[PDB]
Order: C-alpha cells, then sequence, then structure tokens
C-alpha cells in the first residue's frame, strides 16, 4: 500500500517515456540534467523522451572498480528543465526490502505499478551473456518492455529494472555515489 503510493508519486515527478533506436524504455530523472536508463537501452546522440527529440550531452556506461557489468549508462540532456534532486531517496549500499513496487511508464505499459514482494541483493548475475554485479533480485514474472522500471519501497528508489527470466526480476541498485 504505502510503498506503491509512494511510486505513483515519484513517477509523475520525475519519469518519463524514453525511445531509443533500441527500444522504448522508462526513464528516471535524477538531479539536474542527469537521469539513468538501463545499459541496453544504448541511446544515441539524441533521444526521444515524452514524444520529443532531446540531445544527449554525455553518456556514462556504468562499471565497477574492476570493469565489470553494472547495465546502467548515464545521461546527461541538452535541456533546460532540472530535474527534481531525488539524491537523497537513492541508497549507499543495495537495499532489502519486504514490499517493494515496480513502476513503469511507456505506450505498452503506461503507468502500470508491480508487487514485486520482496527484494533481496542478488549481487553477480550472468544477465544475456554479459556478466553483472549489483544485481537486486525479486519473484515476480517480469515481462520484455518493463527495463527502465523504478523499484521502489516507501521512501526508497531501490535500483532500475534490467532483466529477469520467466519467473524471477532483477534491478541494477541504483545508488547514491553513482550522481557525485
Ligand atoms: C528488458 C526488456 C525491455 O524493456 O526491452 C525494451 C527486460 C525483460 C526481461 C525479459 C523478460 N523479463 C524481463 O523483465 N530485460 C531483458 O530482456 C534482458 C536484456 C539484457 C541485455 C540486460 N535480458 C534478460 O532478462 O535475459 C533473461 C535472463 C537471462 C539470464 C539471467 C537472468 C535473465
Amino acid at each position: 500500500g504505502p510503498a506503491f503510493e509512494f511510486a505513483v508519486a515519484m513517477m509523475k515527478r520525475n519519469s518519463s517515456t524514453v525511445k531509443t533506436e533500441y527500444g522504448e524504455f522508462t526513464m528516471l530523472g535524477i538531479y539536474d540534467r542527469w537521469a539513468v536508463l538501463p545499459r541496453h537501452a544504448k541511446p544515441g546522440p539524441t533521444i526521444l523522451m515524452n514524444d520529443q527529440e532531446v540531445g544527449v550531452l554525455d553518456a556514462k556506461e556504468l562499471v565497477d572498480k574492476d570493469g565489470t557489468n553494472l547495465e546502467l549508462t548515464l545521461l546527461k540532456l541538452n535541456r533546460n528543465e532540472k530535474f527534481r534532486d531525488i539524491r537523497g531517496f537513492l541508497a549507499k549500499e543495495e537495499v532489502e526490502v519486504n514490499e517493494a513496487v515496480l513502476a513503469i511508464n511507456t505506450s505498452k505499459f503506461p503507468n502500470m505499478y508491480i508487487p514485486v514482494g520482496q527484494v533481496t541483493e542478488y549481487g553477480f548475475l550472468n544477465l544475456g551473456g554479459t556478466p553483472t554485479k549489483r544485481m537486486l533480485m525479486y519473484n515476480f514474472p517480469t515481462r520484455a518492455g518493463q527495463c527502465g522500471g523504478v523499484l521502489m519501497s516507501t521512501g526508497k528508489v531501490l535500483g532500475i529494472h534490467v532483466g529477469g527470466n520467466g519467473h524471477q526480476g532483477f534491478s541494477a541498485a541504483l545508488l547514491k555515489h553513482y550522481f557525485n
């Protein structure tokens, strides 16, 4: 319940629907002009954001100290409107909760919310043939078209959905030090 009400408030304020040449994604703005997409969104020099073309000033494919994939891409957008600073909702390490929701905002899933239930720190995962770390896991049959969805519990933004088998979901932890 409370995690659901928090998600709807957060997605109305900070989320948008983004199209790259590789698909449609939920995008979460973090602070200033910095937002986060799953790495496989592979944004080019311009993206489509709320159906309007937006130039990309920089894109950082996040990787740990040994070069291990984190399945996160940080982009600075060439636009004047600043994002509401939600870095205080970002934890310093991988968050576990008992009740979380996954929130999605694309043409295929418009403002759709999801009772993932328990979220635990998974860690390493061979994700699509790519060794990846800092994964968060939930037991929900997550679908395609859902990557970029924002994993949240009440008062917390846990990470970004990046993959899943048939009956499991996996999020890349959205950590505070990623954005200074
Ligand atoms: C991203 C789909 C999307 O939004 O594309 C526009 C999701 C969906 C998955 C697949 C079904 N359940 C989901 O939620 N992620 C993927 O498709 C990823 C892509 C990688 C490049 C990150 N692949 C994936 O989930 O592979 C399945 C898997 C294999 C091994 C271990 C875990 C999952």
